[PDB]
């Protein structure tokens, strides 16, 4: 029922959104829409690849940074638990947070220690995977009662790296500040920080800025967590929230998640 003219803007409006995602640098993202005439989502924000950060927020300084050297060939080897400098942090059931395949490891708890660009191992370091990036191909996808998703579009083994929710980081006040700008908003892209000291209070915002994560949707029956890794070791006041796969997700099988942080990991219970 629609005009030539609007079927030609709604064509237009949707192929911005297909270039946008072209340019992203990284596997395929696609966009597609089986249930109404829904161009696209708002194309008003930008895709990152780092947090961008904003006024008032101090992040750490990567000059008081710790770097491992136990790099000898390959990475860091993960059979020497006891080698690593970015594991002094903890030393309990100690072991790297990944296996051989990349995947996280399920005796790895909700912190990962990834090494850092002071350490002397190569990008391959089996301790850098987060850093290294997304490496499924995804789908942003019109849902039928809730608002647009995100899907697989290959099969991703329970452990499986999918990718960290970026956007702007902001104080809690700004934070609230925003809070009061938030009108008819049927969602509102915010995430605290507030896996260790609740004195930073800095809050990760994905309303202009972010990636393909932002279009993530919340269930109770999630198959991917976050997973706060940390590279500066000495200053967790900013770190990486990283989706993982907590369960085998079949191809097209729509990403869900539901922080509950350190209190759904560590416990049976
Ligand atoms: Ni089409
Ligand atoms: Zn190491
Ligand atoms: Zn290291
Ligand atoms: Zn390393």
């Amino acid at each position: 029922k629609l005009d030539s003219y609007t079927h030609l803007s709604f064509y237009e409006k949707r192929e911005l959104f297909r270039k946008k995602l072209r340019e992203i640098e990284g596997p395929e993202v696609t966009l597609v829409n089986e249930v109404d005439d829904e161009p696209c989502p708002s194309l008003d924000f930008q895709f990152i690849s780092q947090y961008r950060l904003t006024q008032g927020v101090i992040p750490p300084d990567p000059n008081f940074q710790s770097g491992c050297n136990c790099s000898s060939l390959g990475g860091c080897d993960l059979n020497n638990p006891s080698r690593c400098e970015c594991l002094d942090d903890l030393d309990e059931p100690t072991h790297f947070a990944y296996d051989a395949q990349g995947r996280v490891r399920a005796d790895t708890g909700a912190v990962i220690y990834e090494c850092n660009s002071f350490c002397s191992c190569s990008m391959e370091c089996p301790n850098r995977v987060v850093q290294r990036g997304r490496t499924l191909p995804l789908e942003i996808f019109k849902t039928k009662e809730k608002g647009w998703g995100v899907r697989s579009l290959r099969f991703a083994p329970a452990g499986t790296f999918i990718t960290c929710y970026l956007g702007e980081v902001i104080t809690s006040a700004e934070a609230a500040k925003r809070d009061k700008n938030y009108d008819d908003d049927g969602i509102t892209y915010l995430f605290d920080l507030d896996m260790f000291d609740d004195a930073s209070e800095y809050t990760v915002d994905a309303q202009n800025y972010g990636d393909v994560s932002r279009f993530f949707n919340h269930s109770c029956s999630p198959n991917i967590a976050i997973y706060s890794a940390v590279r500066n070791h000495g200053f967790r006041t900013i770190y990486d929230l990283a989706f993982f796969a907590i369960k085998d997700i079949q191809p097209l099988e729509e990403l869900t998640f539901d922080y509950a942080g350190a209190k759904d990991f560590s416990p049976v219970q």
